[PDB]
């Protein structure tokens, strides 16, 4: 079941998935620095999280070089453009809860699910790097959960709306790269299950009850 990491078929799919990961890590660095403009008293903790994202970017860049793959960065920039646009719109409006739901909840849960699914089908070099990034993703999820938990009563409506707009985008993003992910021996159903578990757990921690979490699923489905 392990892929042939040397095949042209594998390298071609890896060129796009690796580019998406590298671009995602860079955008995550930029997103945490940007949140510092909304939360000036959190600048030092946000700088620490952003520095972790740059370490992740460096490690994943090394994964592609190790396999002799040239990352398709243009494809990766286009892939993230709709979610990037929604983050920038919220940032411009000073909508800290939306920025945090996009980056610290949705994007971190997408990273955790992708990395968890990739680990068992990864080459030995990339496996160690990916295992070494996972604890940081939980730190990032925890940062977003803690702020949203502390501020839940002022932003329930905004979070429902951020979810309605951005959760279907994450679903479309998975559909776009499910083909390449299957070449990497990653199952779309496992990617979805892990993402939903992480996202449900974050919403529970923040303070949403079962009905409210189901309302968020209903809003995204409508
Ligand atoms: C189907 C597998 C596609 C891989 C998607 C990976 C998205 C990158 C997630 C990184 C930006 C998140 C972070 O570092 O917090
Ligand atoms: C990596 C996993 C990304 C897919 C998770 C998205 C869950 C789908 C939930 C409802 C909002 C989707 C829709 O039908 O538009
Ligand atoms: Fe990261
Ligand atoms: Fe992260």
């Amino acid at each position: 079941a392990l892929p042939d990491f040397t095949s042209d078929r594998y390298k071609d799919a890896y060129s796009r998935i690796n580019a998406i990961v590298i671009e995602g890590e860079q955008e995550a660095h930029d997103n945490y620095i940007a949140i510092g403009t909304l939360l000036p008293d959190h600048v030092e903790e946000l700088k620490r999280l952003a520095k972790m994202e740059m370490r992740h970017k460096k490690g994943f860049t090394a994964c592609g070089k190790n396999l002799g793959v040239e990352a398709d960065m243009d494809f990766a920039r286009e892939f993230f453009a709709p979610l990037r646009d929604n983050f920038q719109t919220a940032l411009g409006q000073g909508k800290t809860p939306t920025c945090l739901l996009i980056q610290a909840l949705l994007i971190e849960a997408f990273a955790i699910s992708a990395y968890h699914t990739y680990i068992p089908v990864s080459d030995p070099f990339a496996r160690k790097i990916t295992e070494g990034v996972v604890k940081d993703e939980y730190t990032h999820l925890n940062y977003g959960e803690a702020w949203l938990k502390a501020n839940l009563e002022s932003c329930r409506e905004e979070l429902l709306e951020a979810n309605r707009e951005n959760l279907p985008l994450i679903r479309r993003m998975l559909d776009q790269v499910a083909g390449d992910a299957a070449v990497l021996q990653m199952d779309k159903e496992d990617l979805i299950e892990d993402f939903l578990i992480a996202y449900q757990e974050s919403l529970t921690e923040i303070g949403f009850n079962t009905r409210e979490i189901t309302r968020m699923a209903a809003a995204a489905l409508v």
